[PDB]
């Protein structure tokens, strides 16, 4: 049959070209992903996918603790960091296999789905909530046997779909040995806009250390790059107050990952508008873990203040979150989640997987590795589409008990 | 051949469009329903935005005895799609205006291929110039009988849009509004508004003011201005209050936004002047057509004669968030009405159809898929266009013209 | 041609048995509608139809009102009074087309058909309505009120029973006001009503008792209903009576059907006050369309001073059982038509045709020949054909009437 | 391939339109089903499952307990509840997976397919279950916990009606508990009782009063139901005053729901003494299935004193009416999968898929379209040809499921 049929229904035969009109001269290639996960004390835990994901980053492992809530382990990758050798690329095909090959010295399920938004835009990420993240039955799975094991497919989320520079690093020299300059992933970015205050009041009793507040708090995603712009207007009748504002991306296990100071001693002069601007840039390697909401934290302080003294002033203002090609299908949604539970602590979870690209190299490989625009077949889009369109009479699905996507792949060949 | 069926007879329903942008979806069918009033000239505008991505499909204005244009209303969908969904795309569009009601009067319709600033003539007359394609263009037909506005594609393998739909998000303010906007294929303006400007002029109690500059830009949801001034000066004591205004069609002011507030300037060094404001949608009231800058210049302890002056330089870049994703800003279809009874309603009704990506809550409960394989109807799009002349398909229509193709159509 | 199809797609061709297995021996009947309905100061207004209702109700005509309520006007229905002369009943086809036929261009028509009943529909002006259903061969939107708008049934299942049509029975009776009835009764509908689940009460004594409403909920009637249930109440305090009212509220905030429940009901103390419910209204009582129940409940101590705390915990479910109200098109599915900016003092005119299969009653059985009714091998099949394409095809439920004609032609050519 | 008898005989795949009489404008949905249920100490229980349930109940779990008792663990429902999205109903195909997933080779299951309600069984022990019907096709026995059965839902009848589901209707009370909905009503079941027919009760005074269950009966009800009726009592001695309760018993023998008839009503004597019954019990305190009902009647003597004869006579029907019983699926048949010898601690897992045509309530109407659904001019034929020839097919409601997945094989080709 036709090869790009063969690659997007069995990634792990290798790469093909997709039969589109974005005519690029390129080259193919399969990047493999291999992880061996240890399973936490509550036995729980979940591996969020990112199957369109234009690049290196395959995932997040994240672990359930006893109070409820799930804590980082870590990130997924491919086995190589394509940023590295490539400066442009396009996800051909993917597949992931979960399952555990494991026992500790002298068990578990798995329940998956594929939710057509971003992380934080799941409403339930319990193992049991999740069977309802979408209305699709061939985009949930539920209760395989760990053992057994789960495959994860990636299936189209449009096609001619632009390359993706990879942020790859640039030529650049600098004092700091610690300097970092990439060229980032940004055609088509993703933009939120939050209006944290209109005429908002604020009013309290002084205090040493000053009066802190949380203005507001939003669900972002964000994975590379992202810019924070935009500004507040301070309004105040009294005299001697200074601001001190901090922003904060917070992570999907609730902790800290990125703090930025917006204000610092921002003194307010009355009867003027007092404006505190941002401009912030946060680069992908500051970003250690999926991001999943932000917050901004205002302090208001008097410095020559007393017990009783009053602290206020009024607020107006907007904030506009640019993530870099957050956008770009793939790039943020949509996301596969798989669930397990009930595995003995200690135990493994091994996830492998391959992902095939159409890539450009960087300048450097270049003049080792030959680019070409790729097979041309005539037939293969309108089998594509027509498959697609067939999906679910044929049974296609982006998670399988690898069982069955097994039975699938004869039934093919 | 759904696709085509949908295209030309959108009131018909939905269907996929046959390109290769493969997503998941669903396909929705949005009315539109208006009766507006006509003014005490019997003149007015409708302002169509027949490839909006959402459920904008247009503001109504009315003429003054003065000449000038009144804000109205927008014309919307019957429900607001970012409510329930997250994603979305064209299909398809048609509207009729006709009068329903007496308490007379003809119709000028045009599709112009820019914005709304970008029209150099907006009188009933004037417009039948906006364009030089005959199909694009209809003219004095009878308001009883109607128009008909058929929206025609401005590119396929257009990307899904974001639809401005709100994000959880908890604040102090109770006025507090989060949302991710429409973003992809931004439109940028970039204008240079000092380059080593010399500003001087005699003191006056109160400071004096002046317009630096005034340009046409095109907004209906949220945009950004970013950059900044520099301004130097030999003079002591001086302060500068600077300005933003964003107008709208019929001149009014839509927005302002102070970027500096008694900014004094030091001697000898560069005084920066920063721009960091982002508009959100749901401040932005009618359709923005230009944008200008105030700047007033005032010496406290300043006594007549003392001599007030600085030189400048600067460039600002207005992004119109996804502004440039074909269907958003451009093109227009200006559908203009004269000599209509006062009093009289000028009906609106249409319908718009989608595909569309569920926000998650509503994902929950509804299926999307890939859409049918229909082989064909890709070439079969691009031959009617083509053939778009000698086929007479436009994108005005005397209604009664519109119907009579309607049947030639469903006979063929 | 098919006359199934015939009758289904332009019944007022007249009636047809339908194809399906509900071998009965009947007769087909035709019953027009016509009305001239005026129009008020508003200019606005809103005509509810009951497209399936297997009987001689067609709906409900009722004007805006400058303060933005709804008022009754007055029921549709047909010709004659279908229950006189039957006992049961099937609807086999209906169309009705809405237009202004007089002036004292003139306004727009708004239409839709909801998949639900009356009192289930979350917005009921004439805008809102364009988003009562996703299907958009289930609206209209701003026809011409002289052009017109045309209703047309389309099924809500097939395999229907035949319906009682509540028919009066041979009864005899002291009270000259006695009435007797064999009702639509079939499938009933039934809500259930937790009023309360050891809900707190304690209020301040006023003259006449101190009134509340326990609840108040969103129901459907058109037709004889029952009510059933009981609450029960506890009490600390010493003297206490209860007076209980249950309301049938209609469409337009008005009372329908009120029914004491409860009239100095004395509440002994540390004990459970039973409180039952054993209410049947009865068709001939229900005025207009039914959308709300609440209960009202006036406690009083026996003393009579004004402030005095008065206090009881109550717990109770009711059961209010439509009779037939689940039956397909007894109360869902419901075609509604508004116009606006229409003259005052004009004439919006109804005309319309139901088609049925009906067994006669006892003495007209003595003259009306029942039979089971052609034999007709592939209309089943042509009708699921076309409503399954109905999309492709452009079959409405509610039209503009000039399309509607059009499409009458464009069928009689092919047939 | 008929995409009906697909999805009738693999739910899985997905759902279809029933291609029978019931044209209704409607749309199709899969919910799926995921349980990890954990064993208890004597190593049984059962599972009892309501194959054609129209609506989310799936079943209820039980662990037999050391005393031979069960006791009641959990209801088994669909991943969201229904009545909160859609208003009517009707099942179009199911089907269920129970097995063991985990090890603290233990255990046997025994399943059968009762063609009556709950409380019409027999016998509920492991083994006496493989008698409860004649039906080689609809019992399975003694298939390894490991290996697992399935549970395919076969029809009983089709152009039924669409049912309510129960759903919420509009309602404001003083209240914040008042529930109110619109519940699944057609085709009620009505259970007449006769209690007493000149019924003589006689008994010596006691502080206290004299507690007798007039009777005790089986009946059967997952959702809303309604007691009507009376009782009339007559006597001779002066001073007898009546409390009376009626007890609604789950499976388990535990009381599910308590109501007063009667309390503290006084006898006149010589007159034709009327004790009423206006019962009505909602869904939501309905919290197992009931499977009994009995009435208690306690009879006093205000100012008796020890020695004091105490007698009454009575007469009476009640009329026990379960809205939409007899609905077929609502209560029968019933699908019963027990299990044996399984360590405890170990977890059955259940996993399955319902099909539905539904219609959405009114807020979802406004963003979800429905449809006639697809003509199929043979498939209703080939149902019947299919169902008639079940014996020959082998096509079981119960099977282990190793041969339930070589039957998908042999279709598939
Ligand atoms: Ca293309
Ligand atoms: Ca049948």
């Amino acid at each position: 049959i036709v090869p790009f049929i063969r690659s997007l229904l069995m990634p792990t035969t290798g790469p093909a070209s997709i039969p589109d009109d974005t005519l690029e001269k390129h080259t193919l290639r399969s990047e493999t992903s291999t992880y061996n996960l240890t399973v936490g004390d509550t036995g729980s835990g979940l591996i969020v996918f990112f199957p369109g994901f234009p690049g290196s980053i395959v995932g997040a492992h994240y672990t359930l603790q006893s109070n409820g809530n799930y804590k980082f382990d870590q990130m997924l990758l491919t086995a190589q960091n394509l940023p590295a050798s490539y400066n442009y690329c396009r996800l051909v095909s993917r597949s992931l296999t979960v399952r555990s090959s494991t026992l500790p010295g002298g068990n578990g399920t798995i329940n998956a789905v594929t939710f057509q938004g971003s992380l934080s835009e799941l409403t339930d990420v319990s193992y049991n909530g999740l069977m309802s993240a979408t209305a699709n039955i061939n985009d949930k799975i539920g209760n395989v046997l760990v053992g057994e094991g789960v495959t994860v497919l990636s299936l189209p989320t449009s096609y001619d779909l632009g390359y993706v520079r990879l942020g790859d690093p640039i030529p650049a020299i600098g004092l700091d040995p610690k300097m970092v300059a990439t060229c980032d992933s940004s055609d088509r970015p993703r933009v939120y806009t939050i209006t944290a205050a209109d005429d908002y009041q604020f009013s309290s009793q002084y205090q040493s250390g000053g009066v802190t507040i949380t203005l507001f708090s939003a669900n972002i995603d964000a994975i590379t790059s992202l810019s924070i712009g935009g500004e507040l207007v301070f309004h105040t009748s009294v005299h001697g107050l200074a601001l001190d504002a901090t922003i904060y991306l917070i992570g999907f296990d609730g902790t800290t990952v990125i703090t930025r100071a917006v204000a610092s001693d921002n003194g307010l002069t009355t009867g003027i508008d007092n404006l505190m601007p941002f401009n912030l840039v946060i680069p992908t390697n500051e970003i250690t873990q999926p991001i999943t909401s932000i917050k901004l934290e205002i302090v208001t302080s008097k410095s020559g203040g007393q017990a009783g003294d009053q602290m206020s002033w009024s607020a107006s203002g907007s904030l506009a979150v640019t993530i870099h090609g957050g956008n770009y299908p793939g790039a943020l949604r949509p996301v596969t989640l798989v669930a397990y539970e009930r595995v003995a602590t200690g135990s493994v979870v091994t996830v492998a997987g391959v992902s095939n690209f159409e890539l450009i190299p960087n300048p450097e490989l270049a003049k080792n590795l030959v680019t070409e625009y790729g097979r041309f077949d005539p037939g293969a889009m309108n089998y594509t589409k027509l498959i697609l369109s067939e999906r679910e009479r044929l049974g296609i699905k982006t998670v399988w008990p690898t069982r069955e996507y097994t039975d699938f792949r004869e039934y093919f060949m």
